[PDB]
């Protein structure tokens, strides 16, 4: 088992012409050993041995059954049990054998990553809570979109977290940043996925079409791990401890106006604590893909029938349609702003 | 402008016309008295002249 260096030295000194016996004398090795190593391929310094029997082998299946069906992980309890069965050794071997079965405590070290310019964006929601806006109880939610390289922040308040609202907020973010990223990171929302099909993710077909339309590649971090999108979560903490702490409002339009003004004043103006530069300069450094001229229409699409007289009803509303549109089927495109339009076989109805 | 160069020329001036400037009363350059003074040998090594300050490392390794 002469080590790498010893074997190299033996072979080299032997090939140099030095006599073998005095080589052995110099290196303090037996002459037979040195001579055998002369005609050897490479330094031998490794011995392979397979596993061997231990004391806790007969009890091992029983302990494994205890762990995997009774959920017992108390080394003292298992030791006391098996001691009656016949075991006589200490607990160290038991702990060593049982350690792999134990759950892996979550780490505390946190890797840091710096995405390339115009290469990544992050999105998330924040359930603000229930408020009485204009005498109406609604569930307010905050949508936050954080750029990855410039740390920009766009935000907007909404009353619902429907796929339509998500897509519209993404449109607003893309317009705000003057382009679309090459990658957009969400969490595992059903408006973007439909579960992990054996490790792989199954994208919602409509959302996949939307992404292919705007060209941005979706990504999802992982189940029950929000660290991977720390930028946007920390931006949420920033906004909810700086803007929505004492600000008072009565209309969501007013709140959104105040939020945009606040962002453009301080949030996207104050230099970041890590990049140490105003986010707008980095934004100017960003290179996002151009937006399409026509935005992906995100509006509720329903089919309704006009009554005999010509009175058409949608939600708690009523219209008066010409007699030619009575008893037929029409399309009611409801934009998220409340602009309802009526269509009949492509044509647009001048609804009264 | 560099204060280091100013101190370099200061050291030259001290060696030239400050430590070799005889006093009117004594009439002898102070260097001779310094030579005859008792300057016990210094330990030949310098006690560390580096700021010592503790810092906690965040769980980010920072
Ligand atoms: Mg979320």
């Amino acid at each position: 088992m002469i080590t790498r260096g010893e074997f190299f030295m033996i072979k080299e000194m032997y090939e140099r012409g030095m006599s073998i016996s005095d080589i052995a004398r110099e290196l303090g090795i037996d002459r037979k050993t040195v001579r055998k190593y002369i005609h050897s391929p490479n330094p031998p310094s490794k011995s392979k041995r397979k596993q061997r029997k231990s004391k806790l082998d007969p009890f091992k299946p029983y302990l494994q059954k205890r762990m995997l069906e009774d959920g017992v992980f108390n080394s003292e309890k298992l030791f006391f049990e098996i001691r009656q069965q016949g075991y006589t050794g200490g607990k160290t071997i038991l702990k060593d054998y049982m350690k792999p079965f134990r759950e892996t405590a979550k780490k505390k070290y946190t890797v840091r990553y710096e995405t390339l310019p115009g290469e990544q964006m992050q999105v998330d929601w924040k359930e603000v809570g229930e408020v009485v806006i204009e005498g109406k109880k609604v569930k307010l939610s905050l949508f936050v979109a954080t750029l990855g390289y410039s740390r920009m922040k766009y935000a907007v308040f909404t009353t619902s977290q429907d796929q339509e609202h998500l897509m519209e907020c993404l449109i607003q973010s893309f317009k705000y940043f003057g382009g679309v990223p090459k990658k957009v990171l969400f969490d595992n929302m059903k408006t973007v996925t439909d579960g992990r099909e054996q490790g792989v993710v199954k994208w919602n077909q409509r959302f996949s079409e939307f992404a292919s339309y705007y060209g941005f590649i979706p990504k999802v971090c992982r189940p029950y791990r929000a660290q991977t999108k720390g930028k946007v979560e920390r931006a949420i903490q920033y906004i909810m401890d700086h803007f929505y702490v004492g600000t008072a409002f009565e209309s969501i339009e007013e709140l959104n106006f105040l939020l945009h003004r606040w962002l453009d004043q301080v949030a996207n103006r104050k230099p970041n604590a890590t990049t140490g530069i105003s986010p707008q300069e980095r934004w100017a450094e960003e290179s996002l893909k151009p937006l399409p001229l026509k935005d992906y229409d995100t509006s509720y699409l329903s089919y309704r029938k006009v009554h005999w007289d010509g009175s058409f009803s949608y939600k708690g509303e009523q219209w008066l349609l010409s007699a030619e549109y009575a008893g037929k089927e029409i399309l009611v495109k409801e934009r998220l702003n409340g602009d309802i339009r009526l269509y009949f076989r492509g044509e647009e109805i001048s609804h009264v």
